[PDB]
């Protein structure tokens, strides 16, 4: 019974971990059996979460992120703990290129397929007339030959506030903290020496937390820390800042997220004026040796250069390049904007940019919730709701035999991306 069931949330200050430290309350159990451990204190500094914004919108890549995403789109706008963080200003991916343009007409396609009337709320917007209608900040000699596709349950997600909603709120209910050393994790512990029976962890200060159930929400770090077999590659993904005045910013207020593939994309600036401006590329890896435990033999393995540790990095030289190159696709009239916070920010991808959410196949009690593949903020209000699920042994089979542990089904370093990502060590610029 879920009153005495004790629980551990191995990465509990980020996005999926915090879901479901959330989602466990809501499930009835007590708050107190719940431990929430991380290296940073929620909202993680080092959480691909702790950032101004993330972009919603609906993805139709897999079957179940359909229905995912629908469901998160839902509790965006009408769960009370998560609808202050929503801005459902709508979404545009725009293209013109002639391979982009048919990119773009497939998938409103295949939205259409889904037959569950998403027609009425995603249109291909065929003349620049539209597309000036939607994002009135464009000018229409800087979009010629642009076609988009709208999506009218998109928008931005305040991301680290939204997290912060979360853990403000696990600690008004009693959910106990672990931050530091003390919640670090280092390795599981077993009542057994064959290790089929996980029943706690230690941190790397030494101290030992013991539960009924672990769970490990550890991100782009999930890898490094325990043995996933290749399943889960950790790529870094680039942006940077631009400060603009009130009457700059003025002409950008409550416009829809603006993305093309071949550039990257940007978001309206917040009540600070700060817009982000991303790029979009395969990611960059940072393999070292490293021996995760449950591994035999020191691998290679692509293990985050954190930010939160390293607050003097910033991104490699080539990334400047594709940031500025977006700045001028968008938003050209800020092109001589000096540039600040540029930072890099951790993903772990999957062969087939599904999610890792299953029970570890030998320490029985030990579960992984990771393999987010870069997608995955916007299922920060529901992603703990079927973690807990599985913790349960009532999770829906479509989205069980999807997320099931899959070592061997495909190469994860290029995953679904337009290449293999490459690695931190032949890209200068980010160590200063
Ligand atoms: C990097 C990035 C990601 C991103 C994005 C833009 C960039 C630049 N834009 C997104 C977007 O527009 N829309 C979207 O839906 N997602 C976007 N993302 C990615 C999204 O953030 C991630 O997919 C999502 O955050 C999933 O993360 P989840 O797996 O929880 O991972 P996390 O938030 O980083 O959490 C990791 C926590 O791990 C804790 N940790 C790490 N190591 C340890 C150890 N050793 N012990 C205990 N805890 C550990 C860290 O504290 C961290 O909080
Ligand atoms: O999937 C989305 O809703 C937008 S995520 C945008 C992005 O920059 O986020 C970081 C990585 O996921 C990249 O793959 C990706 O291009």
């Amino acid at each position: 019974p879920r009153a005495n069931t004790k629980i551990i949330v191995v990465g509990g200050g980020g996005t999926m971990g915090s879901s479901t430290a959330l989602h466990l309350l809501r499930a009835g159990y007590t708050p107190s059996n719940i431990t929430v451990l991380d290296t940073y204190p929620i909202p993680s500094a080092q959480s691909a979460g702790y950032d101004l914004n993330k972009i919603f919108g609906i993805s139709g890549a897999n079957k179940p992120d359909l229905q995912l995403s629908l469901e998160a789109f839902d509790m965006w706008k009408n769960d009370p703990l998560f609808k202050p963080f929503f801005h459902n200003v709508g979404q545009m991916d725009v293209s013109s290129t002639e391979e982009g343009i048919k990119k773009l007409r497939k998938r409103y396609q295949s939205l259409l397929r889904a037959g569950i009337g998403l027609e009425k709320t995603n249109f291909l917007l065929e003349s620049e007339d539209e597309i000036l209608a939607k994002a009135p900040h464009f000018t229409r000699e800087q979009i010629k030959g642009w076609k988009g596709l709208f999506c009218g349950d998109g928008g931005w997600l305040a991301a680290a506030k939204a997290i912060n909603a979360i853990g403000q709120f696990l600690k008004e209910q009693g959910v106990k903290f672990g931050f530091g050393e003390a919640g670090t994790f280092k390795k599981p512990l077993f009542a057994d020496a064959d290790e089929k029976t996980c029943i706690g962890v230690e941190t790397v200060d030494g101290t030992k937390y013991y539960a009924d159930k672990v769970v490990l929400a550890a991100g782009a770090w999930s890898s490094t820390l325990v043995d996933l077999e290749e399943q889960c590659v950790s790529k870094a993904w680039v942006f940077a800042h631009i400060q603009l005045t009130p009457a700059e910013a003025a002409a950008y207020k409550n416009t829809p997220v603006i993305y093309d593939g071949d550039y990257g994309f940007f978001i309206e600036p917040d009540e600070n004026g700060i817009i982000k401006v991303c790029d979009e590329f395969p990611g960059f890896t940072h393999f070292k040796m490293h021996q995760p435990y449950g591994s035999p033999v020191p691998k290679l393995i692509s293990v985050p250069r954190s930010h939160a540790k390293h607050p003097t990095d910033t991104y490699p030289h080539a990334s400047e390049v594709t940031i500025k190159k977006a700045i001028n696709r968008f938003l050209p009239r800020f092109n001589d904007k000096e540039l600040f916070n540029r930072a890099m920010c951790w993903c772990t991808d999957t062969a087939d940019a599904n999610l890792l959410v299953c029970e570890h196949p030998r320490w029985k009690g030990f579960y992984l919730a990771t393999g987010d593949s870069g997608h995955s903020f916007k299922l920060l209000p529901n992603i703990g709701k079927h973690v807990v699920e599985l913790l349960e042994g009532r999770l829906e089979s479509v989205f069980k035999d999807a997320w099931r542990w899959r070592p061997g089904s495909g190469d994860a370093l290029k995953s679904r991306r337009a290449a293999p990502a490459k690695d931190l060590a032949d890209m200068p610029g980010w160590r200063n």
